[PDB]
DNA sequence: CCGACGTCGCATCAGC
DNA sequence: GCTGATGCGA
DNA sequence: GTCGG
């Protein structure tokens, strides 16, 4: 990409602030700056040019000038050399180990993959499965494999109840040629914002996907959100496919458009869009868009009959999913 | 200057 | 057990 | 770290 050096640098800084500094707003600020620079259609020649972009301020402008002149960032070099930052940044790559747990592990001398494997009993269940599949979860999924995973999920869901509709969102819905994982939005007419007239609606689907050995592990599971692991079947004598992260979100059927807007993302696009809603006097979650009174308190949900209706309320032109990869 | 920064599900824990 | 952080994840 | 009142 045109400015990959800069955006990689800002991403590394974002990860440092989140994992080591535990500064969530600095993390979001760095990621916002990297996103807006990543879609900028010119090769950036100076910090001043970058600072014209929203989300890029004086401090990042200076870092961009350092990076353009030398090819590196001293602040990052020194972070790379720091053993505590390095260990913390590694441990947070395990699903379920966040900033707090990583600093606690390092305090107890648990700082390497070998250390984690030695101390499996010091891990909660999520962390245990994240360590089990640590290698696999850093692999990406070719769209071709996403299409085979789609086929299984949709056909197994149809076998449980033909009135389910499963929609693959995430980067897949944005048309990406590869995805980090699989995101499945699920609806059923028995579950609306007005009533839940059938229990176990998410459970039954998970059960069936476990039955056919597609779902292999569970990280967390409640009435509307499953977070787990899945794997495509491989042919005779073939090496197995990597295990993959899968997230399933059951959304009230009448709130599908807010739900599919949310689960299609990207995460940065969602933040930017919801922040624009707030400036426009609305609040958007995965269920509703609601107005804000002078109070500052959310009012009643507005009528939504398409993704575009949500864009219309906040005075944004519609953006197809493929144009939301911020 | 400085308050706001997206929103929420599930797991875990502390306090009652 | 419940309720309200807090952690970690989407 | 950046932005907007
Ligand atoms: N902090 C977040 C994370 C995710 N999300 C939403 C948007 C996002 O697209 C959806 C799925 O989360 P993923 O982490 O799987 O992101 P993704 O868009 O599918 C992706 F591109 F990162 P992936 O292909 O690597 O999974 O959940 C969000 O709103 N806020
Ligand atoms: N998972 C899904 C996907 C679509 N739908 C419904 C919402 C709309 O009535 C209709 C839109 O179809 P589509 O947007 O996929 O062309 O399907 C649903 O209820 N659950
Ligand atoms: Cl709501
Ligand atoms: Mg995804
Ligand atoms: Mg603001
Ligand atoms: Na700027
Ligand atoms: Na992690
Ligand atoms: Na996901």
């Amino acid at each position: 990409t045109l400015n990959g050096g800069i955006t990689d640098m800002l991403t590394e800084l974002a990860n440092f602030e989140k994992n080591v500094s535990q500064a969530i707003h600095k993390y979001n600020a760095y990621r916002k700056a990297a996103s807006v620079i990543a879609k900028y259609p010119h090769k950036i020649k100076s910090g001043a040019e970058a600072k014209k972009l929203p989300g890029v301020g004086t401090k990042i402008l200076e870092k961009i000038d350092e990076f353009l002149a030398t090819g590196k960032l001293r602040k990052l070099e020194k972070i790379r050399q720091d053993d505590t930052s390095s260990s913390i940044n590694f441990l947070t790559r395990v699903s379920g180990i966040g900033p707090s747990a990583a600093r606690k592990f390092v305090d107890e001398g648990i700082k390497t993959l070998e250390d984690l494997r030695k101390n499996e009993d010091k891990l909660n269940h999520h962390q245990r499965i994240g360590l089990k599949y640590f290698g696999d979860f850093e692999k990406r999924i070719p769209r071709e494999e996403m299409l085979q995973m789609q086929d299984i999920v949709l056909n197994e869901v149809k076998k449980v109840d033909s009135e389910y509709i499963a929609t693959v969102c995430g980067s897949f819905r944005r048309g990406a040629e590869s995805s980090g994982d699989m995101d499945v939005l699920l609806t059923h007419p028995s579950f609306t914002s007005e009533s839940t007239k059938q229990p176990k609606l998410l459970h039954q689907v998970v059960e069936q996907l476990q039955k056919v050995h597609f779902i292999t592990d569970t990280l967390s599971k409640g009435e509307t959100k499953f977070m787990g692991v899945c794997q495509l079947p491989s042919k005779n004598d073939e090496k197995e496919y990597p295990h993959r992260r899968i997230d399933i979100r059951l959304i009230p059927k009448d709130q599908y458009y807010c739900g599919v807007l949310y689960f299609t993302g990207s995460d940065i696009f969602n933040k930017n869009m919801r922040a624009h809603a707030l400036e426009k006097g609305f609040t958007i979650n995965e269920y509703t868009i609601r107005p804000l009174g002078v109070t500052g308190v959310a009012g009643e949900p507005l009528p939504v009959d398409s993704e575009k209706d949500i864009f219309d309320y906040i005075q944004w032109k519609y953006r197809e999913p493929k144009d939301r990869s911020e």
